[PDB]
């Protein structure tokens, strides 16, 4: 299959093991450049919202390359037009970290790597009518980038972990791959709200796995929401899965790809968006 | 389901009939406008070339909708790179007229209408084994639009109706739908010389009939080849299927589209090419 640690099956690999789409030139994550990126006054705050009556369940699971948390269907919307009418529906959520404090996300800003990006996945329902309808078909997926930053003094109840409700406490040694359990819902809402939900890059890319779709509408936002140093070693804590070289799960991040690769046959524009000033 | 010309099933109702995916936007045609788009050095010469140990027929079919050559297999393709090594596998070749000479095209440049646009659609068999596999997925498809002009002096033998060997003389009154015939093969390499292959638009968008799938490498050369008078009517004595209002073919053509709809969550560019120069 694939991996990120194992030479043989990693990252490099992903562009010949899968062609279709690894080897395309919409590919994802990128270097976010603040300079060399268009400001469009026109792309609206970002919103997050719950059915309320929904009740279901929501798990997680250690699928061996993240931890994803899984949403039970009509329960979490994003809303890019302002209105609560179900264009996008949330699917899960999962994350990507490095070894050490200094790397981790998939994108960068300028350059710059953060600890832990994390990943809400959402299908474009006004248009598909399921997850598996939309995942592998043209315009089907929107992701949500967050990034965190870790500080040294801050309390528990203005961190990340505050929305995520700690993950119910599932992330430890003992958390192995294939597991799931159940666990409290995430505040998605709250989570939104600790960063400013008008200033985000904004492209048109791809999955940063295998098979690297071309259908992800991406916006990944520009300030970054706060986790302590305790709380980004408990993802360190999970064991990674059997197609690894390394034992704890760490460094699960694509390498940058370029916004326009040079055998590009229409090039992709960064676009910017911030606060009706 | 859909037609041109019968108010039930036409072009206008196909937002509401196929929201998946003609309600979106990044939609085809647009109006190509000169001023409005952006020139790119790095988009070469197009070439379109036959694997000359290919011996299948060539057929052309009434669909009720258009007249469709329909290529073998493994025979024809275009290259965007210079290199001939089967990036892009043309399928079929049909074509887009009006009742009367000032209309017929899809695409317009700076608000031009031609008489005839034809449509050469490939698969992108860099990335999809088959059409069949392309057709609904992200990136799959390239087309290249040929506009046509009609000229009162010329020879047969410069005229784009010589590359097509005359359809053969195949088209008539009596070629209904959904009747197919042979026809001998068409020099596609020759009609391409009838223009500049290195002087078009270029832009992502997307099938011009239902269900308007938005995964089409878009190219619309600049310079039209040229037909008579008497070559346009051959197209219009074909009759439309029955799902049709007008019992000739014509006016088998979607109305233009906004290269940005105010509800674009990323904007498109138009881009343009021409020769080193
Ligand atoms: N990274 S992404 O946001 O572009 C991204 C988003 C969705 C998918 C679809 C398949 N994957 C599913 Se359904 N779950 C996982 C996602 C990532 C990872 I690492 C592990 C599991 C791939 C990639
Ligand atoms: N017009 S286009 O280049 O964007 C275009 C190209 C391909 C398709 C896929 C389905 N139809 C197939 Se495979 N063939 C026909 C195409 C047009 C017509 I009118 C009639 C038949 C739709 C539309
Ligand atoms: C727009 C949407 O998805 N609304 C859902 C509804 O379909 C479902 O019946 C209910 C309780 O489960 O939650 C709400
Ligand atoms: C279980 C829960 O929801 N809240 C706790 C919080 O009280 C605690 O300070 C923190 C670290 O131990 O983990 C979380
Ligand atoms: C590149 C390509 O498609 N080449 C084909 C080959 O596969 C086929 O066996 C032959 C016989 O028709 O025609 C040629
Ligand atoms: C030069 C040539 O072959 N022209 C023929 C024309 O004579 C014929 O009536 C028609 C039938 O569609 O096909 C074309
Ligand atoms: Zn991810
Ligand atoms: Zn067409």
């Amino acid at each position: 299959e694939w991996s990120y640690t194992n030479i043989l099956t990693g990252p490099e690999t992903w562009h010949e093991h899968y062609k279709n789409m690894c080897s395309g030139y919409y590919q994802s994550p990128i270097d976010l450049k603040t300079d060399i990126s268009t400001l469009d006054l026109k792309l609206k705050t970002v919103i997050i919202y719950r059915n309320t009556s929904s009740t279901e369940t929501t798990t997680i699971q250690n699928n061996g390359h993240s931890a994803e948390v899984k949403f039970p269907r009509n329960t979490w919307f994003i809303s890019f037009d302002g209105i609560l009418d179900y264009k996008y529906e949330i699917i899960q959520m999962h994350f990507h970290w490095g070894n050490t404090d200094d790397r981790g996300s998939e994108h960068t800003i300028d350059g710059f790597r953060f600890p832990l990006e994390g990943h809400i996945v959402s299908f474009r329902r006004q248009m598909y009518s399921s997850p598996s309808e939309a995942i592998g078909r043209p315009g089907g997926l929107a992701v949500l980038g967050i990034m965190h930053q870790i500080v040294e003094s801050i309390k528990y109840e203005q961190t990340a972990f505050k929305a995520y409700n700690n993950f119910s406490g599932v992330l430890n040694s003992q958390f192995v791959p294939p597991n799931n359990s159940t666990i409290d819902d995430i505040n998605l809402a709250l989570l939104l709200s600790l960063l400013n939900p008008s200033r985000y890059f904004r492209y048109l890319g791809s999955l940063t796995t295998p098979p690297c779709t071309e259908n992800v509408l991406w916006t990944v936002f520009i300030d970054p929401v706060l986790i302590t140093r305790e709380q980004i070693n408990l993802f360190r804590n999970l064991p990674y899965g059997s197609n690894e070289k390394q034992t704890r799960m760490g460094d699960n991040f694509r390498p940058i790809q370029l916004l326009n690769p040079i055998d590009t046959l229409a090039s992709r524009t960064l676009y910017r968006a911030t606060a009706r000033g």
